């Protein structure tokens, strides 16, 4: 370090502050985008540059060459969190700002392009090791492994106390990415918000709010400009349909979302997803963190584009 500020070209310097920023097709610029985001979000002092680069490059190595749950998804999910953190300056601790960008970059480590359900039906060894939130417990395990490599401990300067707390923020943040757990989390957050019992001093409340941030960042393809949203859906389905194929090989009719023979049902299925998951997620997030409103607005714009697809207006 330490007078070594990372900088981005003008168009990226400006648009990286916006929720809808797409990190672009130059894979080699994504590490520098991430460090940029950490330095602005956290400080140039929060991590040793040399250790952080070595950490980022080992995380990159442990993402696989799958259509969707790949390195680009990691960095995309970290960028959405950066936008939330940067629009809610004073709401988060020093430990949270550190923990959360790392959690996001690590949240799908070593993903195989398959659901928890497929692992359980296949009888994968990971389904015996972790009976629920199977892949998410794996992702946390891989994060701790990489942190324990020589010269990769980016948290070396924290106390024993602060280190346990940061690894506990990261653990809960990664587990929250199990969508099966989002529905209950959001229903509790909506009841708390509306009875006026939400209290950001209650750690148990903070945990829930961070959980919803994680879902919101994880689903963020639905908050992009329509051409990004549409082209990302193709990647998401390329994985799901491959899973459907593997389900057919185990002798199981997959759900239509994973059946490439039911492509025609994609538009109507998107409407359900927006209405059942995405719109409620960003609505509750906006209630708790009003400056995240542009995520909800973008999502509502993308629901309207899928409505037009169904009407054959595209
Ligand atoms: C942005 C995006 C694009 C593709 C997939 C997802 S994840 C996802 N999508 C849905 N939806 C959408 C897909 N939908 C169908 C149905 C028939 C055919 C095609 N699609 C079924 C409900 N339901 C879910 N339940 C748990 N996770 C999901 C997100
Ligand atoms: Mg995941
Ligand atoms: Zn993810």
């Amino acid at each position: 370090q330490g007078l070594m500020q990372f900088t981005l070209p003008v168009r990226l310097c400006k648009e990286i502050e916006l929720f809808h920023f797409d990190i672009g097709p130059f894979e080699n610029m994504w590490p520098g985008i991430f460090v940029y985001m950490v330095h602005r979000s956290c400080g140039t002092s929060c991590f040793e540059l040399e250790k952080l680069c070595r950490f980022i490059m080992s995380v990159k190595k442990n993402y696989r060459r799958v259509p969707y749950h790949n390195w680009k998804h990691a960095v995309t999910v970290a960028h959405c969190m950066y936008a939330i953190l940067q629009n809610n300056h004073t709401l988060f601790t020093d430990l949270e700002r550190k923990g959360l960008l790392i959690a996001c970059l690590c949240h799908d480590l070593d993903h195989r392009g398959f659901s928890n359900s497929y692992l359980q039906k296949f009888d994968h060894p990971l389904a015996a090791l972790y009976s629920t939130s199977t892949m998410e417990q794996h992702h946390f395990s891989q994060t701790v492994s990489i942190l324990q490599l020589e010269g990769h401990n980016i948290f070396s300067t924290l106390s024993s106390s602060e280190y346990e707390q940061v690894l506990e923020i990261i653990r809960k943040a990664i587990i929250a990415t199990d969508l099966a757990l989002y529905f209950g989390n959001r229903k509790q957050l909506e009841e708390m918000y509306q009875t006026g019992s939400l209290n950001l001093n209650n750690q148990s409340h903070r945990d829930r709010v961070i959980g919803l941030m994680m879902t919101a960042c994880d689903l963020c393809s639905v908050t992009k400009l329509w051409p990004v949203t549409k082209l990302t859906a193709n990647d998401i389905y390329a994985e799901f349909w491959a899973e459907g194929d593997e389900m057919k090989k185990l002798g199981i009719q997959p759900i239509p979302m994973m059946d490439r023979d039911k492509k025609d049902e994609v538009p109507q299925g998107q409407l359900g997803f927006y209405n059942a998951v995405a719109i409620p997620c960003y609505t509750t997030l906006t209630q708790i963190l009003p400056p995240t409103e542009p995520l909800l607005k973008a999502c509502r714009d993308n629901l309207s584009q899928w409505e037009k697809v169904i009407r054959g207006e595209e």
